[PDB]
């Protein structure tokens, strides 16, 4: 009724209920968005989580890496949203990077099946996902995945910048291939944001010293942030997903919206 | 009902029923947004122009290069909405450069003076009109302006490609001022779009290469752009104006959207 | 006499005469470098080939997905060099992405295996090169790798895009790594350039749409660069890399030098 | 004799012995150039800052906003190198933003015919002494302006940035028209050095608290850049200058070469 009114959309990524995807898809049912929801090995607990949204969705499994489930993901959706029916729009909120990639290892021996299954996980699959899902969308339909700002080197994300840097190269031909359907790709580009998975790569570790250091993190990004920026509210986040899946920015495709106070347009 | 419902939006850069901002005008108002509308310099012209807008709209006057018409504006807005109410959006939709600094004329040949009017009109008014409107702001705020992509250097465009990469720098800027008050500010980078002058640009106005260069350049952005680009139809980018004007991207500043079928995202 | 007397450089990547590895060996050799050549897996092939250079130099066997070859490579260049003599430069020229990422199979039709071992080639392998040449080089030392702009997509080109777009990342952080030993990491941005592969590529070798694209790239980009550019010259490319690998760019790391006719900085 | 060997380049830019331009020239004399030095209106003070060079060179007048200067100055140099002579390269090392442009006053305090003049010295000129000095240049030829990244805001300076986001705008546009005389045209974009000016700018002031502010800068500035950074020595900016007066970058026009010890390629 308010935004995503009428619009089908699947939404992955679901693991605990701090994660991004666990909002997008809240202040998306608020909004008035039919939702399918996908999830990866902890069926029975996402499940758990899953029913403390506003309303109810089903709940497929879909292991990005299986070309099994990938292959049966639109026939699967079909039938949970009824024949005849096609997606306005899907999130993919997926990311993975194995520990020997990410703060704790020094960057050089991280090896290499290591990060390639980084890279499945994190860049490829946002084309698998296309792939599979791009023949049952409508026109006016978008395709949104969740992105960091890899353009320059950090301390720890390490591979998992690469694997960024990747998933920004593989939206823009996605956005090829989503064209010829009428449908867009686009990136969000978050600040950092107080998930599980954030307070656990890093800190913990590197380095142990510090969970001071996510929060020494929150307190400088809000500083640059011209707006501000509170690590701990994923809802601006979620907003800025949302736009994306609504009507209102009809001619932007193969980029990256920055929901991230605006940090990265300052240099201090 | 929509978008920008209870919005105090001021809109400027209205000259024809064929200029972005008279459809970023539209949009709003079919959006729910209450509008204060600025025009320069033939008034009657967007009098009768901005009379066929959907709702009436107090329109002020405003040459971006009066001092006195600036000194005056938070004055004479705040006259148009009632005293105690402030701008939930601000549209600087202004551009300009003489002759000299446009077409067939060399790039080496524009007299500074011509440059440096240009830059005034085109890049420094975003500020001016920044300091201006942010003291009449409300938090939650937001100031858009009107841009196109000047990352690379291209033939006919010239000077006002060079006015452009400032204005992307200002916005930066402006950015940091308007966080201050919790008011955004963003740019959109639209594609080329056919206004009075663009058509008369192309039509040789400007000598005929720079007109024929022009045709080339319109051709090229539809086929680049992966969902196409329809430079008779301003709707898609009034859209995107719009869509920084409401709640649903409250975390981008400084920023700058991309409102162009996707062009800049493909080499070819 | 030159740019580069009495610099020790390892190069990789030769495999033709037409190899830009070549040029940029010929070219070391000319300005006083003492190389060290790499190959992969025609080694008869570039013994004859790298015959043909101004002087002798040794020549290893190094496939970069080979874990034991990397191990060795310290060990190999130092018995080559002398023990007691380091490296002033390494050049990574190394690419491939196997036929179904590149060309006329669909960009979604590629099966990670081969997207994950073009990555492997193609990106990470600059990280191990780093790794195994590092321990051994000089402070003021510069590692250089062969690159292309990736920053927006295109048609033929695909996952190969999607490997430099790593590439670029990867370098970034090997700069980092390389800064505690005083040495440099930068990529060169080539045009497009004849080698072997790439004449066959034009030719059609992977469907005749794949070949027609590419070769309306190649006339596009002289047409765009300022100074043009010519396809079928390697030098100014090999010319750039021994730029880097000298002494005269010595505040320069993480980044990319463009040497492709300026090029990229033009929209048309 | 090395590197700059038979070259006869003007530079521009000399004001204390501080200026970077004063390294350039320096630093290119010790490469084997012969050099025109081009100087603003204390031509007594400069005169004899030059004669602390390691060889002799002529000094000529040059007011950047003075049309006439610019119009002979061309004839001027040419009297200066011997008739039937031409110039291999050109260095602007010009800069000016009035100090209500820079950290003292508010970003919105500074009037339009500040920035405007700090625009005309500090962008346009760029222009101008390629349109004056171009029709004297060899094929092969050089022109090299001074830049720092402006690609995002920071604290202080303010309209300088803007200034110099539009230089990099400008320098795009020179190498179109440089191209057709065999001539490249690029910048420099160094890191913070302890000129004259910069320490002056600012810290003082904003705010009045600090030169160690500029301590402050220096620090971080080594610790973001991945080789190093120490502000007292120009000398690595000046050999980058240098590199591409040369004929080692001969395929890069309408770009930037970064000496800045690689701190832009870093968040951290
Ligand atoms: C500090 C400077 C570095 C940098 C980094 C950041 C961030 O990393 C931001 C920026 C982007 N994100 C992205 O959101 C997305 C959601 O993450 P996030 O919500 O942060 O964490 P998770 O909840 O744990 O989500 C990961 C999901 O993935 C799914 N997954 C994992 N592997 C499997 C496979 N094999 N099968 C099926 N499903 C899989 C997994 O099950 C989870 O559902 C993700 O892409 C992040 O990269 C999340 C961030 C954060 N701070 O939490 C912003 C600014 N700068
Ligand atoms: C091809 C490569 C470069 C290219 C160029 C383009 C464009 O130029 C696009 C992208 C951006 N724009 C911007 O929209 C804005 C609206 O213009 P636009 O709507 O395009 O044209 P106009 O209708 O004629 O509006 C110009 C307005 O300005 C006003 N103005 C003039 N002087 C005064 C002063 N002194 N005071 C106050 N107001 C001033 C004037 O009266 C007009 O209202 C403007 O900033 C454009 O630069 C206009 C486009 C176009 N196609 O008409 C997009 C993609 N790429
Ligand atoms: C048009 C838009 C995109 C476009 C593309 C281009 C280019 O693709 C340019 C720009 C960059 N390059 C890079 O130079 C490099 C040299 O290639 P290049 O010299 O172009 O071709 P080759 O001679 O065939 O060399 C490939 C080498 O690799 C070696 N290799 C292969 N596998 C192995 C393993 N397993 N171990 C060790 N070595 C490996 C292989 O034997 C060869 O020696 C390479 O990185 C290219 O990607 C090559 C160019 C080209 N025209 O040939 C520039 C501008 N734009
Ligand atoms: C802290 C983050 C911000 C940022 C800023 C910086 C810098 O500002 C670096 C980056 C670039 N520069 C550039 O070098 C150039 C030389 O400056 P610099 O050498 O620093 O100072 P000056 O010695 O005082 O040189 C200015 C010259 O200009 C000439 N000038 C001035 N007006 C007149 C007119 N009317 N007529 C004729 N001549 C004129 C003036 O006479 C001087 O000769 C200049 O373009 C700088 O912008 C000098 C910097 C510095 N740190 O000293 C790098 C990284 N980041």
């Amino acid at each position: 009724a308010g935004l995503l009114d009428g619009k089908r959309i699947l939404v992955s990524g679901i693991i605990t209920d701090s994660s991004i995807a666990f909002h997008i898809a809240r202040v998306a049912q608020e909004q008035g968005a039919q939702l399918v929801l996908t999830g990866f090995d902890r069926l029975r607990l996402i499940q758990r989580i899953t029913d403390r949204l506003p309303a109810k969705a089903p709940l497929l499994e879909l292991d990005v890496q299986n070309e099994e489930h990938l292959a049966s993901l639109a026939g699967r959706v079909t039938e949970a949203i009824g024949a005849g029916n096609k997606l306005d729009g899907v999130v993919h909120s997926i990311g993975f990077m194995p520990q020997t990639g990410m703060g704790i290892n020094p960057f050089f021996d991280a090896p290499y099946a290591d990060v390639s299954k980084g890279i499945h996980i994190s860049a490829y699959s946002y084309a698998s996902m296309a792939k599979a899902l791009l023949p049952i969308m409508n026109p006016g339909g978008s395709i949104v995945g969740m992105d960091f700002d890899p353009s320059r080197a950090m301390p720890a994300y390490n591979w998992m910048t690469v694997a960024k840097s990747a998933l920004e190269s593989v939206n823009r031909f996605v956005a090829r291939e989503a064209g010829k359907y009428g449908v867009r790709s686009n990136l969000v580009a978050a600040g950092p944001i107080r998930t599980l998975a954030m307070s656990a790569i890093v800190g913990g570790a590197l380095g142990e010293e510090a969970g001071a250091q996510i929060q020494l993190l929150e307190e400088g990004w809000d500083q640059r942030a011209p707006i501000g920026w509170n690590m701990k509210d994923a809802t601006p986040v979620a907003k800025t997903v949302c736009a994306l899946l609504s009507d209102w920015l009809p001619a932007t495709t193969g980029d990256i919206i920055y929901a991230d106070g605006g940090a990265h347009t300052q240099l201090l």
